């Protein structure tokens, strides 16, 4: 059904990822190797790794589906992510590097106290358990109708093999597989779009024309304020705070800021990522618009009532030659596994620093830290894999991202804020996002904005009620 040459390409890719993992296992001697990489990561490799970490099977599948069913207005969030990178570099990254963090949330205790650090660390770890499971399950849903294998078998290939080379290679193995996987998914995106242009009569010219005449690029009717609809202004506010969370308060990205040996190489990490974000996501939106025009020209090739979420997988397996199809399936695996490996290692770095090291009376030996470092990757991987099986054979935590982001903004920008007012901001923001999510029809893009700003506002107002702020 799927073919032998297609599987041979896919398992050639899977073998390469395992090989990179074994290679970098040789230098895994301390937790500083496993989590910080010994400063041996060049900036450009960390930058590709940031890009591959954030871009999962979520973007690979649902962005073309989004452009297919609607328009391109969500691409604004891509360039808002680039727009905030100078602010990240000048205000946040100096603290992460000078504190020589393993976990980004060590900043929160240095600025406030262990309460804010534990809140953000537990929220991150719990959220990214789900992110791994959701990434695995989305890849299964997209590939199961076309690979002809049991869904648990697919979960083993996607998740378990990724756990193995992640546990094997440390952050360096994670980063260098991310480099390979980031180039692969990017090349896959360009290749997919090119081959749709050949199969559409009129080529890219007809795709652009048909999409524009259907008003499926940037409909001016979406330039309007709304409290319920994902209009252009709403998604701009939502993606702004979703990107600030991703690049200032999220360990899987912040950890990349400290694997480089210098500030100059860190700046190049952001530049490398910005170049990929400016170019590669365009192709995923273009793939969606191209698939729209294609199945408007060939409506018989579309099953009646077909779920649009799998319109890109449907095209890939039916309209692309031998070997190329498996290369594209490898790029899909690459998009999923580059995000899973980063989440697992980052969950382990947070547990190692914020939980294991911080909450133990005696100081764990370097031997003990390494054991827990490798252990948590297996445990976090097992539970998120079982959750993925649960999702196939048959939100609340996500609302904490706002408060996590507000804590960092409060500490970095509000000097009067202290440990007590930060905790007040946490509690107030949790009430605010739960009220907005469950007691209103507010658009989901407002959740992160309400969580972040409630910590900033309440953490600033109630600051006099508590002892002085630590200077840091
Ligand atoms: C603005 C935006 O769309 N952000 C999305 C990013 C970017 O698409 C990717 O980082 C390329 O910049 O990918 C995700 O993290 C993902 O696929 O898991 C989801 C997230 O919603
Ligand atoms: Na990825
Ligand atoms: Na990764």
């Amino acid at each position: 059904d799927f073919g032998f040459i297609n599987y041979a390409v896919l398992f050639g890719y899977l073998a390469a990822m395992l090989l990179v993992g074994v290679y970098f296992s040789k230098r895994q001697k301390t937790a500083d190797d496993y989590f910080r990489g010994g400063g041996r990561v060049p900036g450009w490799a960390a930058g590709v790794s940031v890009f591959a970490t954030t871009l999962s099977s979520i973007t690979f599948m649902s962005i073309p589906a989004k452009a297919y069913t609607s328009d391109w207005t969500f691409i604004i969030g891509q360039y808002l992510a680039i727009a905030i990178l100078p602010l990240v570099f000048y205000f946040y990254i100096p603290f992460f590097r000078k504190l020589k963090i393993t976990s980004a949330y060590e900043y929160l205790e240095a600025r406030f106290d262990v309460r804010s650090r534990l809140f953000a660390s537990l929220s991150f770890m719990l959220f990214h358990i789900g992110r791994v499971a959701i990434i695995t399950y989305l890849t299964v849903l997209a590939l199961r109708p076309f690979m002809g294998i049991d869904p648990v078998v697919l979960i083993v290939l996607i998740s378990l093999l990724c756990i193995i080379y992640t546990w094997m290679g440390g952050i360096e193995g994670v980063i260098w597989t991310d480099v390979i996987q980031g180039l692969l998914l990017s090349g896959g995106a360009v290749l997919i779009f090119i081959m749709i242009c050949f199969k559409v009569d009129g080529g890219i010219s007809e795709i652009f024309t048909t999409t524009a005449q259907a008003d499926k690029f940037f409909p001016t009717t979406q330039w309007r304020w709304s409290w319920t609809d994902s209009t252009i202004p709403v998604l701009m506010i939502g993606f702004l705070f979703a990107n600030i969370q991703q690049f200032t308060a999220s360990q899987d990205v912040v950890q990349r800021y400290i694997v480089t040996d210098s500030i100059k190489e860190t700046k190049r990490t952001l530049i490398t990522n910005a170049k990929l974000v400016a170019i590669i996501p365009i192709f995923f939106f273009a793939i969606g618009s191209a698939l729209f025009v294609y199945y408007q020209q060939n409506p018989s090739l579309l099953p009646a009532g077909f779920n649009t979420g799998g319109i890109l997988p449907l095209f890939i397996v039916t309209e692309m030659p031998i070997g190329i199809a498996g290369l594209i399936i490898a790029a899909i695996f690459a998009a999923a596994q580059s995000s899973i490996s980063s989440s697992l290692n980052s969950i382990s770095s947070c547990f190692n620093s914020d939980i294991y090291t911080r909450l133990s009376k005696s100081s764990p030996s370097p031997e003990q830290k390494m054991k827990v470092a490798k252990l948590v990757i297996i445990v976090a991987g097992i539970f998120s894999s079982l959750a993925a099986i649960w999702l196939v054979l048959s939100s609340l935590i996500g609302l904490m991202g706002g408060p996590m982001t507000g804590l960092f903004m409060l500490g970095i920008f509000v000097k009067r804020a202290n440990a007590g007012s930060a905790v007040v901001g946490i509690i107030v923001s949790i009430i605010a996002v739960l009220a907005a999510r469950y007691g209103s029809d507010l658009n989901f893009f407002f959740y992160g904005v309400i969580g972040s700003m409630s910590v900033v506002i309440a953490g600033t107002i109630t600051a006099p009620l508590f002892a002085p702020a630590k200077q840091l």
